């Protein structure tokens, strides 16, 4: 940041970056601010992308102390207030940036550093990469049932796959907690239910997605999506199945096309679906070429249910390094 | 304290009080207390009684400093393993005095101030007196029938008796959240659930009982039950009706048998019941003479329903100091 500073030293914008930088330098703390380096005075309005600059470093070091602090111990005292919470509080001060210089004739300047910064901004985001949460079906088969034997209203392992999807998704529409502080829990089903509490505990832009593991059916969807509602998860991630053994292959455009089917989640998807394809597993059980082709196949048909619900998918490929997998 | 365990300078005890004694002067803490005033410096075990007494002491001062804190700012970093948290976590130590008195002839002794002592703490506890909570039974309808209608399924208000009786217990005996974070409140919704948080935040030997005006049936007994409950109330305070309207008075034998009737209440009353009886508004409406007979035949035909229920019965008389009220 501090480099860029110095290199956005022009005194020509426009109003909009004007007005913006008159704001900044209305609230810029006449105070000395000796821990920095370079820029350690406060920074005059004649020099207005430095104004605006000058609190985004302001934000970004106090966003760095804060993680640094909530690593390092259990807790910060960094107000959020005074870090970039959102993928692009970040962004629109650059925006705005961009924008003055294209305006004033200094579309090159725009595009040599600050542009490298807009673009390893919108793609590094605030957690260098996002991280994927994977798990297998029979973990939240286990949360569930205990749910529902605790609950005294039956087994969920012993459920029909169209008495799970029924159940599954009138509590997803109700509005009434479901487990409780006092749910009778393994130490695997607290495994489960902790990573959830702990993805709700994170910002969004630090996850991706969830990955289930042998998954067969849109029960298996569904209770995902239900335990991260129910674990308060305020802006769950979306939820995609792995296909990786060959029957499973076999089974996935049907598996797919049975969730599309459920208007209810079709409608919350949001036009978008992702799923997963492994590659190691299906030429080890059966022939490669019988795998490869098994592949092919199956992309083919799951895009074709796709198209025929509307849906963009977008398909997450498995492979290895080797060709055997 | 500090007059008390000046004069507990017995030399003699018993080998229980020999062996406590002999424990707290091993975790006797060898440091300066230079706060105090009397007996700042470590207790020699020449004196036993002062010792045990001294530990009373030590958690007695962190007990006032700590709600001293807590009343002064939001907080204080008293740890509460430091305080008296029972009523009788205080009184035990003073027991075991007063056994050792007893026990080498010092009864005269033990019946002086330590007697007084004993008497003061069973007597007034860890808060001077237990506190009441009192509310009108359409307050706690009110916060029901805005669950219910949160619920989607149909308004407490309109309910029959009946059916709040039926809501109610299965409610009670049920294991499932009830609201939960979302639920709609008024000023007034909010305010009986938050009296019932606070209630559930402070510890239990502050309270003494849960008064509701203009009790009518059992449901709003059952009421009052199950949003202790809900609002994790740990352990809950004992539930208590107010009949004061004449009306109220010439049907509330009856009520109050309507709701011995319910198997699970008489279970959980644990053969203990209190039922409050008012004088002010009785005389008001109708002559003073039908009140007064009216508040007899009451108290009488109450104690028929305790007995015939096997319950132990306890009335509340609201008694003013005019003879009109």
């Amino acid at each position: 940041i501090e480099d860029l500073m110095f290199e956005m030293s022009m005194w020509r914008c426009n109003d909009e970056l004007r007005a913006r930088a008159d704001e900044v330098h209305a609230n810029s703390r006449k105070d000395a601010a000796k821990h920095y380096i370079e820029f350690w005075k406060s920074i005059p309005t004649t020099e207005p992308y430095r104004v605006i600059l000058g609190d985004v470093r302001d934000k970004l070091y106090h966003t760095r102390e804060r993680a640094h602090q909530l690593l390092s111990n259990g807790h910060s005292d960094v107000p959020v207030e005074a870090t970039f919470i959102n993928l692009e509080q970040f962004l629109e001060p650059l925006e705005l940036c961009y924008r003055s210089l294209c305006s004033c004739g200094d579309r090159p300047i725009a595009d040599g550093s600050l542009l490298d910064f807009l673009r390893q901004v919108s793609t590094f985001g605030l957690s260098l990469v996002r991280l994927d949460i994977r798990q297998e079906s029979d973990r939240h088969t286990d949360v569930l049932d205990a749910i529902t034997t605790h609950l005294d209203i039956g087994s969920y392992r012993e459920w029909s796959e169209e008495r799970r999807q029924e159940w599954l998704l009138s509590e997803l529409s109700g509005k009434r907690p479901l487990f409780g502080s006092d749910l009778p829990k393994t130490e695997e089903i607290a495994d489960v239910l902790d990573t959830f509490h702990v993805i709700a505990e994170l910002p969004a832009d630090s996850f991706g997605a969830y990955i289930i593991s042998m998954a067969t059916a849109p029960s298996d969807v569904l209770a995902v999506e239900l335990l991260q509602r129910e674990c308060r998860v305020k802006q769950p991630l979306r939820v995609v199945p792995l296909f990786e053994k060959l029957a499973d292959l076999e089974a996935a455009p049907a598996a797919v096309a049975r969730l599309f089917s459920v208007d209810w989640y079709k409608n919350r998807i949001n036009g978008k679906q992702e799923v997963m394809i492994g590659y190691s597993d299906s030429g080890k059980d059966a022939g490669r070429l019988s795998a490869a082709w098994q592949l092919y196949k199956a992309q083919e048909e799951l895009v074709k249910v796709a198209k025929e619900y509307g849906v963009k998918l977008t398909m997450f490929h498995g492979r290895g390094g080797t060709v055997g997998r």
